[PDB]
């Protein structure tokens, strides 16, 4: 899989097992979006950006993509296992 997050930017710094700027996807998803529907929870951090939640560089305010194309991603993020 992997295509929308790459077509936009999510993957630009979020791989599946490895990471470049921030944390990888297999983790960001298994880190907080691995319990309940955190997808709706952490949805506040994705756009809220991060500063000292991980340790990497501070990510800018990027939610997912645009209107719906953005949500279509949050789905593939909860199914990266
Ligand atoms: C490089 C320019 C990035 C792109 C493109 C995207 N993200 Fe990112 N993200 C990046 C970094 C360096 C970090 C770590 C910040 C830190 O605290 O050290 C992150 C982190 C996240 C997180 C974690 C939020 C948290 O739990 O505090 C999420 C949920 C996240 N990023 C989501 C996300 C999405 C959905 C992106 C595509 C729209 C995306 N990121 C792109 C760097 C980069």
């Amino acid at each position: 899989d992997a295509d929308l997050a790459k077509k936009n930017n999510c993957i630009a710094c979020h791989q599946v097992e490895t990471k470049v700027v921030g944390p990888a996807l297999k983790d960001i998803a298994a880190k907080y979006a691995d319990k309940d529907d955190a997808a709706t929870y952490l949805a506040g951090k994705i756009k809220g950006g991060s500063s000292g939640v991980w340790g990497q560089i501070p990510m800018p305010p990027n939610v997912n993509v645009s209107d719906a194309d953005a949500k279509a991603l949050a789905d593939w993020i909860l199914t990266l296992k």
